[PDB]
């Protein structure tokens, strides 16, 4: 035995899945990507319905031009930390774009969203302090908790009551960080932020909200679920990503706290990594600024989401949500076999969706997760519904 | 008090530095970057001598063209994990480029070097196992240890003897990971890998070597210090980055272990983050492949390093190394004031180098760290030496 013997189980589990005859879901390659909604997979033209490209920004002509210009003018990389030689013109631009987008004085960009969560959580809450989070929080949030030295307080998923009871049992004096997500990514339902933030404030906690799955399409300014629920000016920190609506790679945290920018001085995942390439921060800047006023896209996105959600529910699919509350539509299946058969039938018929099985999901939960794009056409959505009808019948789901 | 009160000290320390009249070293902006060796900083044309762009790849015409083509053909981002919708043509290309570069069957790319270290260390060594590392290891290596659940065994910096004694006191049966760096980044000296790896193998440990600071210019194939020291086929895992010689952003681990690619199934910083943008992996692929045969650049790099090292030592600067052993030349100063005065004089005269002061360095260590580029000209290196002579005299260092 050696250090890799611990993976023998996972290797066996993968081979068991492949023995069923399914395409390996963890090894899909997009050989060509024609647009935000169309790819070539296994040599076949395929509609994409499993990406987080919510606003279709990845092929936006201004975004692409900004990226090409940055490569030409600044080269392929920075070869340094933000605290040394890695801050170029476009890094200052992208942080200002975020300030303008969120209406905040503070904005700190990280090289990934994962690192933003890892860093901000492990840096803000120290020994003797508390991080309070939903039981089903994103892995990066849990990993931030593990990286830090704070006391970790999980509360029952989606429970305002358990948040209140758990917070109330903590000592009053130590500082506390309540970490929430606007959209629950697994099923695409929405957190009761208004109520949970009121509870957080009652107990004197600071609040961090992750608005990765809402950027550009919730709230009057597209700032997220917190904005939609009337919490402007009440959220201490908002964390997000450049990899979803923005369409590149990177993370960020914004805040109006007067000492916020001091996080740069302490935050290990900010300090000890190269800054993002000029092209990445240039594309992000352009995308973020366009997202501030991307009303046509926002309306299309929601129209598409409502059509897909409404259509799938009407056919008799069990969905994760009764109403269309986000750009994620989760189809719930009875067992792992049904999920894989559905996923393969859709793929072979020209549609890519994400499958989620245990341990990605909780035991007994087997999902196809569809994610809508502003650049899906009404025609594509009807084609997708037709494909779900055909696959659902062939497999015996509906 | 709140969660940010803990930064009051760092805020005060920064203000104390600025009270001396120095430019804030942590807020330098490259307003224009003309080439790998020339920038505009504070409106002034400045020679760059503080980047990790060792092989000058960031303005390579093939690298830039590959990046522009990828933006055009695949868009600005992937909007997904490598385990789902985020693996495009160019991600498969970059992993194959690494296999070819290192002569390995296995290659796993991460979204940053930081995350590669964080992930590989915390995933390979579990509860009841051991990670053995140099006391002065890179922050990302320490952060990987913190993220995991293994027993952490520090050994005295650069001590083959302490590595041997510390390893030998551990129980024999549990699996062990010895983590080493080829180049010690602070002073630019080289690890005794041949001897330390022999010790690791005597005790049955697996070995991970970080070759971030050696890629393309140590060993016959440019694979790193381990290759230069004759250890081909003896290193279980090599970790690296795309942000230094390669000239973009990203991390990787390569290996010939038959179960290596199973790490994808378990590694949280691989799974729970978006993959790199098409342009980033395209530029990396092109750069990595060119680095395999970049002999002119390699010779220039070493010629430049020898000239700078030899020149600075001849003037009476105390260097971190007696001989030119890497592309980092560290100038050691007597106190923090001398370092800042030297750094400012160089900057005002048209030269950027990195300053390192406590707590970045150990107490009593005050450095200017110069990093050479293959695209520095002999003329630039002599200009730099002249600037060091003038600054060193004006400040009273030499
Ligand atoms: C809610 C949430 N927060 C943070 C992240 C991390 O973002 P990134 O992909 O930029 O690392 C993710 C990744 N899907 C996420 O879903
Ligand atoms: C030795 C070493 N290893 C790993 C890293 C992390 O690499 P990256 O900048 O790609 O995150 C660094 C960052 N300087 C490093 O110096
Ligand atoms: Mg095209
Ligand atoms: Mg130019």
């Amino acid at each position: 035995r050696d250090l890799l013997s611990k993976f023998d189980g996972l290797i066996a589990e993968r081979q068991k899945l492949l023995d069923s005859g399914v395409t390996d879901p963890f090894a899909i390659v997009m050989e060509q990507v024609k647009s935000p909604t169309e790819a070539v997979i296994r040599g076949k033209d395929t509609i994409l319905l499993g990406t987080y490209n919510y606003m279709g920004m990845t092929f936006d002509p201004d975004v692409i031009a900004a990226g090409k210009e940055a490569l030409e003018k600044f080269g392929s990389g920075t070869n340094g930390s933000r605290m040394l030689n890695g801050t170029f013109h476009d890094h200052m631009e992208v942080e200002q774009a975020l300030r303008d987008f969120y209406g905040t004085t503070g904005a700190i960009v990280f090289s990934t969203g994962y690192m933003a969560n890892l860093g901000i959580i492990s840096t803000l809450a120290g020994k003797g302090e508390y991080v309070i989070l939903d039981a089903d929080s994103h892995a990066s949030i849990y990993d931030g908790c593990q990286q830090g030295n704070a006391e970790i307080v999980r509360f029952r998923h989606n429970s305002v009551e358990d948040l209140d009871k758990r917070l109330g049992r903590l000592p009053k004096e130590p500082a506390k960080l309540v970490v929430l997500e606007g959209v629950y990514s697994m099923l695409g339902d929405i957190a009761p932020l208004k109520e949970m933030v009121a509870v957080a404030k009652k107990h004197g906690a600071m609040v961090l909200v992750d608005e990765a799955h809402s950027m550009g399409f919730f709230g009057p300014n597209g700032r997220g679920v917190y904005e939609a629920q009337g919490l402007e000016g009440q959220i201490d920190f908002v964390v997000g990503t450049f990899s979803k609506s923005v369409g590149t790679v990177g993370g960020f945290v914004v805040s109006n706290h007067p000492k916020f920018e001091a996080v740069r001085l302490a935050c290990r995942p900010y300090i000890f990594t190269a800054s993002l390439p000029p092209s990445v921060v240039a594309t992000a800047t352009t995308s973020i600024r366009k997202l501030m006023t991307a009303h046509e896209k926002r309306e299309r996105l929601w129209s598409n989401a409502r059509a897909l959600h409404g259509g799938l529910k009407a056919m008799g699919f069990r969905l994760g949500t009764e109403t269309c509350d986000s750009a994620i539509v989760a189809v719930m299946l009875e067992d792992q076999e049904q999920a894989a058969m559905m996923w393969q039938a859709l793929l072979d018929g020209g549609l890519y969706v994400n499958m989620a099985r245990p341990p990605a999901t909780p035991a007994g939960t087997f999902l196809l997760r569809c994610s809508i794009c502003a650049e899906h056409t009404p025609a594509q959505i009807q084609t997708v519904l037709g494909m779900f009808q055909a696959a659902g019948r062939a497999v015996g789901v509906i």
